[PDB]
């Protein structure tokens, strides 16, 4: 058993509009994901609690405040434009700079980094409370709990210092790592979600107080497409403290646990005082976003390998979109973590 | 009587997919636009000619060759991806940098700057030859003609050094300004299209040999959105040689002609040896994209004021999407333009 944090306002976010790979697409990051995960927590006896409100400052500790202002007001500003612009803020102008940042359209152009981060009426509210779950889990562990589960939804690891992306708005995991830093000198973030966490990579790129390690599918024509390659090793004093571990599309379960063995070598050498685990079930064989053949039992083995580290660990929910397997995969993972 | 250049391969580009302001939208930059302007040209006794092939060098004089190779190959590399991706290359990852440029998706992220520049089977060809029409008109002027009309389509002025955008792939006006620099020490580019020519601006931003002056709608919540504000005046030696003349949304025709007046004052102070006119008919008051109340006879007033400069002038077609008034608006423009010439 460990504390699991989830706020019901997290279910309110449900936008309809996603642009990807030439066409508009069906939403995959839906409220039902959190319903299945809560069911799994219940079946394992975990207490599921509402996080306290830690306020904006710990979010601002990671994200640029002009981005957070944008995020908070964009739906209201988008609603004041013609009915014809629709109900969800999205960017159709793909320019960070040069950029005057005058008007909501120019602001979307800077602060929404792909066609997968629509901002609806309840998006900021849901995103805010998903970050608070991360913070609550981080607080619990900071104060002495060996582990807690942040049941984050919307997910976070694609959110950059000043831009949303890939169904993410606020980088829950990075926010949790920065909270742990108040007490621990060395924090590691390990991300095993199917996709590279380009947001987490960017936030800590020039730093060595937080290690980042990611196992993910080869980003050649695969989200996030422009980062995640193995020659991205950090900058300045962060050089040597960012490790990308990509896998060929169509990899075996074995190849994934090879990458987990690389990750465990990097962690041993860094010797972290605390761990944030960005966990995704989209490595599952039947997840439609999957590029590796991880089985339900595989999640149990991953859970065991990380739990045996006996580090203070905040587990932060990221992706995984195959609704009917979420409960089984979560239960296998947490069963291995606790054995 | 003015030489008009048009190549029929320009008519081949007809993409189906545009994404802007929250949704997929109907194509506005369609082949029929060329057909109406060619018929306008004829009806005024303009000789219409196909441009000779000036080759890739003058295009690559302005554009990055990574971007040019990408334009030429992207449709084929995109057809290699799953049929679910569709037939037209478009970006859904809005990141130019950092960008490792591995795979066609990352190449698109870098080289397609908005949801209005889809690349279909014949986009490269049409864009290539649209540029050749610009080069043919500039050549004719370079060699002694007093004016020439490049019937460009697709348009060009939103095309940056390294990226397509806004229905534009190759920056025709810029390509003509640079060619004219072969014979002329100072060239000016005047842009009266409804939208800010952010590509032309970028190309010449640190140069004082090519002035850029653009009249357009206030870019606050209006394409190109991120550029075209009046404090953008150039860099280095080109400080003072970039002039943006925005107008409030829903401006009167009187307001438009006040801005034309400001613009002519800048041209006089600069004293160009030759002029490139990026002309758009989307200031027309019933054009869907319009934010100013310009009438049909207003195009005549515009042509008259610009023709009275009596400068060697390459007229370069940019936008204008109201099909049923295109012929009447162009005829009025050209009829005003010749008035005080010769
Ligand atoms: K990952
Ligand atoms: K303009
Ligand atoms: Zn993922
Ligand atoms: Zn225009």
């Amino acid at each position: 058993s460990m504390l699991t944090y989830f706020h019901p306002d997290q279910s309110l976010h449900h936008p309809r509009t996603y642009f990807s790979r030439g066409r508009m697409r069906m939403p995959q990051e839906v409220p039902e994901r959190a319903a299945r995960l809560v069911a799994a927590a219940f079946a394992m006896g975990f207490p599921v609690r509402e996080p306290d409100d830690f306020g904006i400052a710990p979010i601002a500790a990671v994200h640029d405040t002009h981005y957070l202002r944008f995020l908070e007001t964009v739906h209201r500003e988008w609603k004041a434009m013609p009915e014809d612009w629709g109900d969800e803020a999205m960017s159709n102008i793909f320019v960070r700079e040069p950029n005057a940042l005058r008007g909501v359209l120019a602001q979307a152009a800077r602060h929404l980094a792909d066609g997968s981060c629509p901002v609806g009426e309840h998006t900021w509210r849901a995103a805010y409370w998903s970050a608070q779950s991360a913070l609550a889990a981080a607080a619990a562990v900071r104060d002495g709990a060996p582990a807690a589960y942040a049941l984050c939804r919307p997910p976070g690891h694609h959110a950059r210092v000043d831009a949303a992306g890939g169904f993410c708005y606020l980088n829950n995991a990075a926010i949790a790592a920065q909270a742990l830093r108040a007490r621990h000198a060395r924090v590691a973030v390990l991300d095993t979600d199917m996709h590279h966490g380009q947001g987490i990579q960017e936030i800590f790129y020039a730093r060595r107080d937080v290690l980042y390690v990611s196992i993910h599918g080869d980003p050649t024509n695969f989200y996030p497409a422009v980062a995640g390659f193995d020659d991205e090793r950090g900058a300045g004093e962060g050089l040597g403290y960012n490790v990308n571990l990509p896998m060929p599309h169509g990899s075996s379960e074995a190849a994934f646990f090879e990458r987990v063995d690389d990750a465990l070598r990097e962690l041993r050498r860094f010797a972290p005082d605390a761990l944030v685990l960005s966990l995704g079930f989209d490595v599952y064989r039947d997840d439609p976003q999957s590029q590796v053949a991880v089985t339900t039992d595989g999640f149990g083995r991953l859970g065991h390998l990380i739990g045996a580290l006996r580090l203070p660990t905040v587990i932060v929910q990221e992706g995984g979109y195959h609704i009917e397997s979420l409960e089984a995969n979560a239960r296998s993972f947490f069963g291995g973590f606790g054995a």
